[PDB]
C-alpha cells in the first residue's frame, strides 16, 4: 500500500536493504531501497524526497538537521547496558597491550577513526585532543581541524577525509575506494582492523568494538583513559571519553514519520534480537569482514525507540554534545 525508502550508503548495505524488501512486500507498508554515494547524498535525497529515512551516527545527525535539510531524529538505537538497556554508548580509544604510550604520548602515532565527523571515531576523540590542549587548532578561520590532526599524528586511516593526503594513508584498498566512507576501515569494526593489521596505535572506537571483532583476544587489547592510565577492554564505563547518544533514523519533519515509524516497528518485531528467521535486522555480532558489519543499523543495536516528536538533532544530541561539535566545525 504505502511503500518508505531506505537510503543506503553501500553495496553490502543495499543487499541487505533488498532482503527485507523482500522479507516485507507483504505488508501494509512496503520497503524500497535507493543507494548513494555517502551519507550526505543520502540526506540530499531525504530533504529532496527521492528517499525517506537513513540511520546515521550522532556527528551526522548535526549535520542531518542543519539548513537546508532539517531532517529530525525519529528513532534510536538502544544498546545493551548492565541495568536493562540504554540509547547511547561509550567512544573509547583501543590500543594493544605492551605498547607503552599513554593518551599524553599521542603525538606522533598512527591512527584509526571510523570516518570523519563520527561521534566515538572523530568528534569526542579530536574534540577532546583540542580541549586538553594536544592538537592545536585556533578557529576554522585558522584552517580545517583535518589540517591540524595532520600535523599531530603522523598518519591516519579516516574515511571520508578530503584535505590531507596523511589522514588517508593507513588506510586499507583501492586508490580510489581506501579512504571512502565505506572503505574496508570505515566504521568501528574497520577501525579496529586498522588498530590489528598494525596500520594504526589507537583506534577511536565504541565500548562493544573488540567483543564485537575478536572477543577471544580481547586480552591482547586495553583502554586509553583520560587519565593518563590504561585499563582492559571490559573496563570502559572507567575508562572512556564520552558518553554521546545513540545512533537514530532521521527523517523529514512531515506526515511519512508515521509510516516509517510502523515499518520499522514491525520489522524488529518479525526480525528484532529473538527472530526466528534467517534474516536479522541487528548484526549479529561477531567477527566477520568490516565491510559486512553495521549494515542499515549497528550490530551492536538490540530494538529501536521512537523519539519524542519534540526533539529536534540539538535537543537529541543535548545542548553539550551539540556545541563541542559547533565549535570544531
Ligand atoms: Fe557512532
Amino acid at each position: 500500500k504505502s511503500v518508505i525508502r531506505w537510503c543506503t550508503i553501500s553495496s553490502p548495505e543495499e543487499k541487505k536493504c533488498n532482503n527485507l524488501r523482500d522479507l516485507t512486500q507483504q505488508e501494509r507498508i512496503s520497503l524500497t531501497c535507493v543507494q548513494k554515494a555517502t551519507y550526505l547524498d543520502c540526506i540530499k535525497a531525504i530533504a529532496n524526497n527521492e528517499a525517506d529515512a537513513i540511520t546515521l551516527d550522532g556527528g551526522q545527525v548535526f549535520e542531518a538537521g542543519l539548513a537546508p535539510y532539517k531532517l529530525k531524529p525519529i528513532a534510536a538505537e538502544v544498546y545493551e547496558h548492565t541495568e536493562g538497556s540504554t540509547t547511547s554508548y561509550y567512544a573509547v580509544a583501543v590500543v594493544k597491550k605492551g605498547t607503552e604510550f599513554t593518551v599524553n604520548d599521542l603525538q606522533g602515532k598512527t591512527s584509526c577513526h571510523t570516518g570523519l565527523g563520527r561521534s566515538a571515531g572523530w568528534n569526542i576523540p579530536i574534540g577532546t585532543l583540542l580541549h586538553r590542549g594536544a592538537i592545536e587548532w585556533e578557529g576554522i578561520e585558522s584552517g580545517s581541524v583535518e589540517q591540524a590532526v595532520a600535523k599531530f599524528f603522523s598518519a591516519s586511516c579516516v574515511p571520508g577525509a578530503t584535505i590531507e593526503q596523511k589522514l588517508c594513508r593507513q588506510c586499507k584498498g583501492d586508490p580510489k575506494t581506501k579512504c571512502a566512507r565505506n572503505a574496508p576501515y570505515s566504521g568501528y569494526s574497520g577501525a579496529f582492523h586498522c588498530l590489528k593489521d598494525g596500520k594504526g596505535d589507537v583506534a577511536f572506537v565504541k565500548h562493544t568494538t573488540v567483543n564485537e571483532n575478536a572477543p577471544d583476544q580481547k586480552d591482547e587489547y586495553e583502554l586509553l583513559c583520560l587519565d593518563g592510565s590504561r585499563q582492559p577492554v571490559d573496563n570502559y564505563k572507567t575508562c572512556n571519553w564520552a558518553r554521546v547518544a545513540a545512533h537514530a533514523v532521521v527523517a523529514r519533519d512531515d506526515n511519512k514519520v508515521e509510516d516509517i515509524w510502523s515499518f520499522l516497528s514491525k520489522a524488529q518485531s518479525d526480525f528484532g534480537v529473538d527472530t526466528k528467521s534467517d534474516f536479522h535486522l541487528f548484526g549479529p555480532p561477531g567477527k566477520k569482514d568490516p565491510v559486512l558489519k553495521d549494515l542499515l543499523f549497528k550490530d551492536s543495536a538490540i530494538m529501536l525507540k521512537r523519539v519524542p516528536s519534540l526533539m529536534d538533532s540539538q535537543l537529541y544530541l543535548g545542548f553539550e554534545y551539540y556545541s563541542a561539535i559547533q565549535s570544531m566545525r
